[PDB]
């Protein structure tokens, strides 16, 4: 597979002679999230970290992980990352997205009865194409089929976190799993303490950034605003003066405010 | 003052006709630490980080803030960033050092009979130089004197680490309201959740690293070893293999495994 | 008088060699204000401007009339434009000014047991410069001099306004009747209706601003700000979009957002 | 749109070589009035003028508003601004003016009829010209379908002005809403009283002059006389000196005696 996104077989089920999808230039390794940085960042606000596990002879253990955009003043829905089975059609917005996105969506929660109806309702689009909907299917559904099952993974302190965890779809089991690190990972023989506190949660709402951890990161899709109109807003404001703003400082290596996920243990013993 | 660190007037006391400081290019700055980096990870075991936060106009506050170098190995004195007045003597190994460091750490503690002696059997090596101990004592004073007393800052939240930092001598005080970063700022009207728990701890031993979090930096001056002779010890390996380690995930962005001093809360409002 | 800034003549009392007077280059004119228009903004907080009544056959009267400095965010003692008798001391914190500027103050306010009592412990002063009391009281009570009494002006619709106005000193009613224009002019036998309402008030505090119109003047005198320390404030901001702004509009004449000051009724008959 | 006045489109019916309109050179901007300022002071005796919102960061929005060009002295249907879809003939001379002005009058108020009678009777003219009424009625319809409907703009304290307002042709409800500035502006989250008492009321007749303020501004257009016969009126006059005038004060900065209009409050949230 030349693009391992599994929104990236989504393409205009009209008669459109040229298409270009828009999964950025990640889309091509196989990193385990099966959906590129941009689809992530669009609709699982998240982007994508690399954590280097050094074992002490020079070789570095790489492991991906998700970077939360959601910031602090969001509340409630804003602060779920990853939608559950539950409540991911008001979550990500189905109805106003696009059949395709709906159909791929649809496949990735596992619920039959809509994938069988989105079909039967896109039969009409294969006159335009002859393969609007097949194609699109068997890309989907493969690319889906390496998510199916000695790391050993709890996702909380709690029973419940686990439960929540269990009864979410494979492929977002595997997202999860992929995108979130753990507190303390257990390496060979001896613990890891990567964080002491948590920062993303599971629940049956799904994964969300239950933590109100100021986020002073910018997203590299999520950027283009409305620059035409005129909006109103009470910002905070310094001076603007070297000394009083300490500017001096910005020589110092940065310490970067981000919002990776880390929740729960992992064991990787072999 | 060109050079803001207070261990830079250390000069050996002999007849020596030229002498370099061993002082890091980031001396010149007037960051309110007065130690530069090498200083400071070669005693305090700390480096320098800077900390960027944005209002929302453009402007930048940045603070300065300290990254532990301690491993998650070290254990018991290892553990301790910046020594208190009760044990400053056991953790610098001060009857180790020179007599010229001695004095400026007798004096930065505040340890008036042990200053006195030091000056008088200092008296000496004014044989040598005339100015072995009386422009050292002159330089070391006006340092010190720019740290004595809107922001409103609580370090723990219980009284008992507010009682110990408050014990602490004026210097180390300044050093590590100026190195420890606050878990929660408030600025304005807003709170700003830089993190959700602590990484640094004040006790009656002074300024440690408490948790147990992993910590991979490569100092910058605490690298060299001995190359010469041999040791024996168990380190943990992997295969060295692109797919196995994941190499491929290298070129993503790296989330740097660092252990930035954070603890307490800061109000900024004016 | 080639100055007519009552407090022109206020010299530091020590021996000082020379001295310039921050007295503004429309201090020369005599307007009537017997105050340059510095220390009318820095005191009463007000600025000088003209108005032209034309009579229709190209001759212009030009009349003074006060600007009001006062901001709409301002309250209470930050309203009074000019102090009546009873606060005076308390606005115009006379007891961290100067002696000279105290000592003037005073003798505008005519308050003869304060005035003799300030020049009673101004006598040593004298030692330095035989003239730090005598011609300062001189000068001053000569340009006081000509403060003292067809023009028919009322200031309010109540008499209430009125008896405010008439108890207090002559050289107050004399700065009140020159700053504060009519709200209906009566000239010949005609009325000229300059504003349908009111914009300043008098009452037992003095002058006020009592109105919470938007004041869009920057002062001439009252910009410096301490640039070198922070501040945190939450101001409103805009895009900086020249069509969502409406920048193509600059280019018409612009109606400046001022607060002249207007109240009562006048009446000029000749 | 090169020009934006409603008026540019017409051109004598006849056999013209060539024409210059005699809009002014501000009537290539989209203001929203979509009337020149030639245009404007002709038919409804109004200039433009600029509004500067400063937000407190540097940027300006500045909002369009109109200075009133009646004199204090007029009276009755002189005093009326813009005309209603009462009594616009009237107040307008649509008799006496030409057919192409008459008829864009008539487009202007939504009077099919008349539109429907003038244009039949226009159809002789398209003899001269075969665009003397076509190009005409579609640049004027293509000019006003723009002014068709998070402001909140209120014109009075009573129902009344609001339902007079509403009853007002789309064009000239969006003239009033440019030209008519809020007495109190509320933005963002904070009120700004920009003045205390209304200048302009809205009733049955249309917008009108109703406060008989004192207009001191000498029109860019509506300046010129019939120098060649004689008049006689019973002007003031003042002596021309010096002394007497005050013109000594004229270097001071002017406050100009102008009639902007002001009523009602505006909201902007967004």
């Amino acid at each position: 597979l030349r693009n391992f996104c599994v929104f990236s077989s989504v393409k205009p089920l009209d008669f459109c002679d040229q298409y270009s999808s828009p999964c950025s230039s990640d889309a091509t390794v196989d990193d385990g999230w099966f959906v590129c940085e941009y689809h992530a960042s669009r609709f699982f606000k998240m982007e994508k970290l690399a954590l280097a596990i050094p074992d002490g002879t020079g070789n570095n253990y790489y492991r991906t992980v998700g970077k939360s955009l959601v910031d602090d003043k969001a509340e409630g829905i804003e602060r779920i990352l990853i939608p559950s089975q539950n409540n991911y059609e008001t979550v990500l917005n189905l109805s106003l997205l696009g059949p395709a996105e709906r159909l791929v969506f649809y496949m990735i929660y596992d619920n039959k009865e809509k994938q069988n109806e989105i079909c039967q309702q896109l039969r009409m689009y294969e006159r335009f194409r002859p393969e609007v909907v097949e194609e699109l299917y068997n890309s989907t559904l493969r690319v889906l089929a390496l998510t199916n099952p000695n790391e050993s993974r709890s996702f909380g302190l709690s029973v419940e976190d686990d439960l929540a965890f269990n009864v979410l779809p494979t492929f977002i089991q595997n997202l999860i799993r992929k995108c979130v690190a753990p507190e303390s990972l257990t390496i060979g023989t001896e613990d890891l303490q990567l964080r002491n506190a948590n920062t993303c949660r599971i629940t049956s709402e799904g994964l969300l950034a239950s933590v109100r951890l100021y986020n002073s990161v910018q997203p590299k899709y999520l950027y283009g605003v409305n620059e035409n109109r005129l909006q109103i807003r009470n910002v905070l404001q310094f001076q603007g003066n070297a000394n009083a703003l300490q500017q001096k400082l910005s020589r110092y290596e940065l310490y970067q405010i981000n919002i990776p996920l880390f929740l729960g243990k992992q064991i990787i013993s072999t």
